[PDB]
């Protein structure tokens, strides 16, 4: 039993690409503060909070807004998570309502047993340095609050995105790194209780992402994966390894073989590696490796 939390606008819109994407085992959960984003939200709950402090608008971007407003609706979060295994909280921080809620919701997931891994965006530090320096807070907060934080600093997606790619619309792109991050995981979902021994109290995770479609694909999927510029450090410095192989009908058994070698190669010699694959028949023929690497 799986739930993903869009946390705060960011949260929201990547919560909405999970959903336009088709993304058939979860259930999604949209908390703002900002009533006019949660009517844009498609996710089936929303949650407003704060409901006194900000009237029923949204958190108008200080992370001290969020916090108090997710206490003040504790309630009604605990209420929509009640019985969910495993919790995504995802959210970007530096804004206001993820930098302050989204902590708390995680560790309102963790106090009531869910695994909580926390898949958070770091702002660009082209968006001025205080919305960093915010966020850096908000960071550092879902690290206590969470069993693994994935965090993936935005700026990494320059080398990825186009320089053509226009600043308020590279976020696209963000959203589309949340979904793979939290997709990754979820479509995995394996014994549940492998994952929570790689996710369980590890804390700081490293995401590698790579697509390949051609000739070598697998080999050429995996290779940008384990060298995926979302990585902090290269690999093999985890103890803890999650794989996922998403294919189309055309996914070969030896594809996965070859690329799980391959991820199993640069990570620890007697690291605990679980892997699998997902035939996604929307896939036409790019395949597409997720590495998540635990225990910093
Ligand atoms: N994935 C994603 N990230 C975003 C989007 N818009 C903004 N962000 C990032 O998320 C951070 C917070 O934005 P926002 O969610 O509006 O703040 P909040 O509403 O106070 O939680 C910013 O620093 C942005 O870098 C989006 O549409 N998608």
């Amino acid at each position: 039993t799986l739930k993903v939390i869009g946390v705060g606008g960011g949260g929201n819109n990547a919560v909405n690409r999970m959903i336009d994407h088709g993304m058939n085992n979860v259930e999604f959960i949209a908390i703002n503060t900002d009533g006019q984003a949660l009517n844009l939200s498609k996710a089936e709950s929303k949650i407003q909070i704060g409901e006194k402090l900000t009237r029923g608008l949204g958190a108008g971007a200080n992370p001290e807004i969020g916090k108090k407003a997710a206490e003040e609706s504790r309630e009604q979060i605990e209420d929509a998570i009640q019985g969910a295994d495993m919790v995504f909280v995802t959210s970007g921080m530096g804004g206001g309502t993820g930098t302050g809620a989204a902590p708390v919701v995680a560790k309102i997931a963790k106090e009531m047993g869910a695994l909580t891994v926390g898949v958070v965006t770091r702002p660009f530090s082209a968006e001025g340095r205080k919305r960093q320096t915010q966020a850096a807070a908000g960071v550092e907060a879902m690290k206590a609050a969470v069993d693994t934080l994935i965090v993936i600093p935005n700026d990494r997606l320059l080398d990825i995105v186009d320089k053509s790619t226009p600043m308020m619309e590279a976020f696209k792109e963000a959203d589309n790194v949340l979904r793979q991050g939290v997709q990754g995981i979820s479509d995995l979902i394996l014994d549940f209780a492998d994952v929570k021994t790689i996710m369980s109290n590890q804390g700081s995770a490293l995401m590698g992402i790579g697509v390949s479609s051609g000739e070598n694909r697998a080999v050429e999927a995996a290779k940008k994966a384990i060298s995926s510029p979302l990585l902090e450090t290269s690999i093999v410095g985890a103890q803890g390894v999650l794989m996922n192989i998403t294919g189309g009908e055309s996914l070969s058994l030896f594809e996965a073989q070859e690329a799980a070698d391959i991820v199993q190669d640069a990570a620890d010699e007697d690291v605990n590696m679980i892997f699998g694959t997902v035939i996604n028949p929307e896939l036409q023929d790019e395949i597409v490796v997720t590495v998540i690497a635990t225990g910093f």
